């Protein structure tokens, strides 16, 4: 067990190992906070997260254990990886704080898609490392859902992972208007059409890959009707066959309300784009979602000649989320991260 020192930042108290140091805050909000800090025993520049209350209610105790595994799971070029988890806590009855610690990212890829000035393979070897990090994500049947711009880290080397750094609720307030938290979003997701499945991650991606290539929102919309609207105006209204899919009568019924639109010219919207992105957009891009691209397919679409490698785009270790349909109380979530902080093995 290492030594422990105390320092307050932002009325927050941070209680870390001493091989961390010249913690400066970085990021807040309802369900923690995060910190730069420099790793003595690695030479690493590493992010720190502290959980705000991990175990005060079910929610949250339940929201700390899936992080948790979540992240003990992940080991991915590009995906997020745990370095390192730590409580001051020397039992299970003192146990009430949790700190997670991952490598520090500088830059996201908005600090990338504004002014600095993007060629085809930039945005080629971008979106290939989003699609390669995903083909691991969803073989072990992880959705992330909130694929956006400011959830891929990506460093000077254009080198880029995906992780979530949602310290916020995502409650109706935080999806509502001209917000970029509501931009990226399957049509599905944003509007409960029916069971979502992993797909909605290949919409955000496409999403991602047209602003990059033309460094331009795609679907601004100023609400969820409006963005709707700008979506279907591209891809066109939905025909008979997918309409019995979407298993919520009103959203079904509103949507019939609206004048019939062809899908668009792709070429068209993207001028001057190669024709091997236009082509993987328009498969990105498909309302039903039975019938997007994944991203097993997508990593083999020509487009993507430079970077493909069969033989070195992983697949993940299985993962049992079981514990996902499970009914628990507090202390029994809050044992069972406290088991998974005690066993965690660093990586070599
Ligand atoms: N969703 C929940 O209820 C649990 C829940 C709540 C909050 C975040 C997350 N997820 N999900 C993913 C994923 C990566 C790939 C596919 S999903 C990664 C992740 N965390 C971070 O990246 N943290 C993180 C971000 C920046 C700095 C530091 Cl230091 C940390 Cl720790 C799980």
């Amino acid at each position: 067990r290492p030594t422990f020192y105390r320092q307050e930042l932002n009325k927050t108290i941070w209680e870390v190992p001493e091989r961390y140091q010249n913690l400066s805050p970085v990021g807040s909000g309802a369900y923690g906070s995060v910190c730069a800090a420099f790793d003595t025993k690695t030479g690493l520049r590493v992010a720190v997260k502290k959980l705000s209350r991990p175990f005060q209610s079910i929610i949250h105790a339940k929201r700390t254990y899936r992080e948790l595994r979540l992240l003990k799971h992940m080991k991915h070029e590009n995906v997020i990886g745990l370095l390192d988890v730590f409580t001051p806590a020397r039992s299970l009855e003192e146990f009430n704080d949790v700190y997670l610690v991952t490598h520090l990212m500088g830059a996201d890829l908005n600090n990338i898609v504004k002014c600095q000035k993007l060629t085809d393979d930039h945005v080629q070897f971008l979106i290939y490392q989003i699609l390669r990090g995903l083909k691991y994500i969803h073989s072990a049947d992880i959705i992330h859902r909130d694929l956006k711009p400011s959830n891929l880290a990506v460093n000077e080397d254009c080198e880029l992972k995906i992780l979530d750094f949602g310290l916020a609720r995502h409650t109706d307030d935080e999806m509502t208007g001209y917000v970029a938290t509501r931009w990226y979003r399957a049509p599905e997701i944003m509007l409960n059409w029916m069971h979502y499945n992993q797909t909605v991650d290949i919409w955000s991606v496409g999403c991602i890959m047209a602003e990059l290539l033309t460094g331009r929102t795609l679907f601004p919309g100023t609400d969820h009707i409006d963005q709707l609207k700008l979506i279907l105006r591209l891809v066109g209204t939905p025909g008979a066959e997918l309409l019995k899919k979407i298993s919520s009568e009103s959203a079904r019924n509103y949507i019939q309300s609206l004048t019939q639109m062809p899908k668009m010219n792709f070429a068209n919207v993207f001028i001057g784009a190669n024709p091997l992105a236009v082509d993987l957009l328009e498969k990105m891009l498909v309302l039903d979602s039975d019938k997007r691209i994944t991203a097993a397919q997508a990593l083999a679409h020509a487009y993507f000649a430079q970077y493909h490698d069969p033989d070195d785009e992983p697949v993940a270790d299985p993962y049992d989320q079981s514990f996902e349909s499970r009914d628990l109380l507090i202390d029994e979530w809050k044992s069972l991260t406290y088991d998974e902080v005690i066993s965690f093995v660093p990586p070599p």
